[PDB]
């Protein structure tokens, strides 16, 4: 006999497609290797990305843990595999005991010792009505959501190094892009310094000039800080060094990413790995009940051993003093004040909350590939504005310096066009890395980089 | 007999009013309807909210799990309270036994047989000294926390909905101003390149305009998607899609909210579920001192059955088989190498440890009201401030605009009277929000949100 | 006798010096009085800073929680350090039970009864292999991690009121400079006005104008509220209100700290508190393998007693009614289906996630550390930039003041000179804000403020 009850998959609690509006592109349905089974290594087009994340993988101490914990429930799945069959082992044995004339039989004080080298077994539970194979069917279960669960912290390391990669190449961008402009407003500074001094340029044109030079010298300083940090961030996800012998890299104007399918929602059921980890632990306290509803029958145990007994020790492996035992039990509760019963509601507590669980997992993973799709319709519009500020910016600029310097001007228009165009770049390469990064999110969002090529 | 300690809730250790000074308007006092006995449906004034909340009260799935763990914990309290009460079951035995003559009766070998069928108690623990009343009276406790817990995690929950809801509301009127904005920006810039096409208007000038148009260009699809992202966050604190037949939602410039008297400090330790929560812990481990002390005392055990027994399996339930069995125990811990006083130790360092998570847990309510405070005090006075920005810096823009198309001054004037004042009409839907949001958790701080009616 | 492996502390996986390049100082070395060993009295020299810690570190709760933390688990060492010596107790017990006709030594149905109250031990398991021992010892070292991770606590409080009480004095004086700047705009506002009703200045010079005072007066509403709310994170902190005779404290702008040498990485394996307290739940782990090691020895127990015993309650302490009872036994496991293994398995599983724990805390620190030297190496040049371009702005400024009123110039540059030392006036406190949390951080990641006077 097995209790468990038969286990059917809950249904989806989200749309059965994903948004539609302004901010989307037009869904695109069913598709055949859905970005799950699709590698990281054909994901990332950077090849020194690639072969960061290999360092990753194999050095990564959140990720070694991860691996490690399902071997620990690997591990506990065995003992509770274990606990069907006997224990069986040795058993020695000394008694020696003085009692009174009313209770020895002879009717004087006396004393009664008796030894024992026996081989055999002790409480071995009988599992007629699966309480155990519950209790093993529960920790297989536990083990199998361990095993989606390192998948999942793969898929998160995976678009950590990514993100960490990304971020380091758009602030080493932003300091490149700092030293170039500081080396322009200092050269900008120097000519109306020299034009001041011949009486040309008045003061208050200097100081506007030095205002801007101080502004870039501050900016330096502050992206220099964060590339070394953004450094410092990376070496530690990788769980050691920067490799000496990296392959070029490529650049945040080239493609760095292949563009993966949405599929459909009901995707994710079977693709996404903290969905399937939910699942599995919503399938180990459904065979907790099993060994609930096990409680009320009857329980058999066994108790059996062979061996040799005497009454003095050297008297033991002597001829006729064999002996054997054979001791079943049954054990049929009748009276427990509630107690089965609320052992029995608990177990079927403990499986509604997997359900809910299981569900607002489906519901989370909807939001986050939702948010990713949001991203996908709208950063393309958003970078080429970007990109059409920065080159307008650029003329306003280039003819400000042309009519200061002619003294068709007053400064002040030559300042804004300075700090215009120099804001509207730091920006296109922040909205760049955040295309990205979602890009490499949404990934993570629909089974990630578990796969290092496609399946 | 319980040897539990008496219960004495520990002082409030936070100051008797809340703070006053330049952020702080004056303390209300004593509140008549203190802010949790408010319902979130007098609260929230826009229906169309309020509908929404219903949704998400029965179907998030975080605010399911925390009900699932009340009844939880009232089924493992319903466990304790029964092993009080003496097991009563049906015991099959049996033993079959090979003996050497020298341990036997006969002084040969043989093979003695008993079998047993009986139904009673296996060591029934007498409650003399209330060790299995204070685990019982700790469960209770526990279950009574957990109640407390979802009534927290409800005060949460429709904070969330309400505050995602507020944040759709205001990027949805992000970018409809950012809509109008471009709109006119494109106008003004035709406006210059047919000035520019006679000869009047400068390249720069007309470039300057292109910069405004470009920049709101970029603003229009940032906007676009926070919209869309806020919607998907909303959606997955429902816990379902959006509902169909919504009443018609309140604006942003309109009242929304019933503003909520603060009360006294006080008012916390009895109606807030947070505070209550620990209390009731700190109670449960002040039970356990209960069954740490009566350890040091004398246990009491019972095994008594009735039934009939045979040296045959045939002869089990015949007439004159019948049997019983009387086998009471008690056993008085003399020496235990320090055992049971560092468990007793134990306990009492609990019921410090949840003593100080009692005090935290009102003095993080205090900083929350507080906060909430000073917010009330200072919004007023910076969204006046923000509207008297917006009011002259339309007239600051019309009047550089007429002052443009006449000659009389530059363009770039007018490009910063346009950036003035989008900037400005973005701060103060923004605002409006950091105001709006505090007012939301200040109802939450006091801990509103459990009843959807007034009580 | 102990099974225990032998501990080796595994290698630092970091690298050999802390990083080097644009942003890093060169490397000091090994320091002399490492940074773990200056006292807090000694780091912070703020002395109303020092009064507020002392505060904190007596009355917060979260510290003592952590202290009390210590002493339940070292309440749990002494449990088990308990369990390898025999627990004796006075054990009274009854027995009386009808049998039938077969199974009595009469030969028909017969009650036999057996009474007695005893001295003595019941299954003492004598501990051969170190079974209990490498329990007691997983069981101190765990008390000597959590010893270590209330000192990490510690250091952690430190350096959160630091924060705090230095993030309120960056609001501080963000609030009394725009006090200033509201008063210098109104005053300037006024004067416009004055020169407006006389034809001399236009309505846009007086419309910008006011745009510049509603400006200030919305972010005097908001440093109001951050001030307000920084003394209510503070507050929460300290455990306790904010004293009214608090000693003289230093302003942002004078040196509120000493230079902490940074050391080598090595230093931090024995001088961070959260890496010593890794070590120890690590070597706890190596302790639990020599008890999974001990299930596969013979087990040895010990049932030893002496009292008085009888047939009726009545006879119980009379003349000849002495008994004892002596009953060694050996127990030793031969076959388990894997049970063992996979028991030994977990163990040595569980000593490999806490190696991998204890190298991410160390790398983890290093990052902190690297973080805060990259902070160090930039701040000073940061902050210097900063200060000339104040300067610069405020030269700026004054120019741009005199030449409007003069009629040489227009509003419009003034209004740029108020707004570009206002923004660059905010930008130096927090940048100074910064500069001081890196510094208080890094102190806190070289092993904190455990000391109060330098060791
Ligand atoms: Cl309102
Ligand atoms: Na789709
Ligand atoms: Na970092
Ligand atoms: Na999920
Ligand atoms: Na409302
Ligand atoms: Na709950
Ligand atoms: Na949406
Ligand atoms: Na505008
Ligand atoms: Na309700
Ligand atoms: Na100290």
């Amino acid at each position: 006999c097995s209790l468990i009850p038969d286990y059917q998959r809950p249904e989806a609690p989200v749309a059965a497609a994903y948004p539609q509006g302004q901010a989307y592109g037009q869904n695109t349905g069913a598709a055949a290797v859905p970005a799950a089974d699709i590698g990281w290594r054909e994901f990332f087009r950077d090849p020194q990305l690639q072969q960061l994340i290999g360092v990753a993988l194999e050095n990564n101490r959140d990720l070694r843990v991860a691996a490690l914990n399902v071997e620990a429930f690997r591990a506990q799945y065995r003992i509770q595999r274990a606990d069907l069959f006997p224990r069986i082992g040795v058993d020695g044995s000394g008694t020696r005991q003085r009692l009174p004339g009313d209770l020895s039989t002879t009717g004087s004080p006396a004393i009664s010792s008796q030894y024992g080298v026996t081989l055999g077994t002790t409480a071995w539970e009988l599992d007629l009505f699966g309480r155990l194979r519950s209790l093993r069917d529960q920790a297989l279960e536990q083990y199998l959501a361990t095993e989606q669960a390192q998948r999942s912290a793969q898929t998160t390391l995976v678009a950590s190094v990514a993100t960490a990669y990304l971020t380091l190449k758009a602030d080493q961008a932003q300091l490149q892009l700092t030293k170039d402009t500081l080396g322009t407003y200092q050269k900008s500074f120097d000519l109306t310094q020299r034009s001041y001094d011949v009486g040309v340029a008045s003061a208050l044109d200097l100081r506007q000039a030095q205002t801007a030079v101080e502004g870039a010298r501050a900016t330096l300083a502050q992206y220099t800080r964060l590339v070394a940090q953004d450094q410092n961030a990376l070496v530690l996800l990788l769980g050691s060094g920067i490799p000496a012998n990296l392959p070029q890299g490529l650049g945040l104007d080239q493609t760095l990413l292949t563009e993966v399918p949405a599929g459909l929602p009901s995707d994710l059921l079977q693709r996404r790995p903290d969905i399937l980890e939910a699942e599995h632990q919503l399938m180990a306290a459904n065979a907790s009940i099993g060994a609930a509803r096990a409680a009320f029958f009857p329980s058999i145990s066994l108790t059996a051993n062979a061996g040799t007994m005497s009454r003095q020790l050297s008297g033991l492996f002597d001829a006729g003093s064999g002996s054997w035992l054979f001791q079943p039990s049954i054990n049929l509760p009748i009276f427990t004040a509630g107690s089965l019963r609320a052992s029995l509601d608990y177990a079927k507590i403990q499986k509604d909350i997997n359900v809910a669980q299981y569900e607002k997992a489906i519901q989370t993973a909807f939001q986050e590939v939702a948010d990713g799709l949001a991203a996908r319709g709208t950063f393309t519009e958003q970078l080429q504005a970007q990109r059409d500020l920065v080159k307008a910016s650029d003329e306003y600029y280039q003819l400000a310096d042309k009519r200061y310097r002619t003294g068709v001007d007053n400064y002040l228009t030559l300042l804004d066009a300075q700090r215009s165009l120099f804001t509207a770049q730091q920006q296109l390469i922040t909205d760049r890395l955040n295309q990205l990064t979602s890009e490499v999110n949404l990934y993570k969002a629909l089974g990630g980089g578990w796969n290092q090529q496609t399946v």
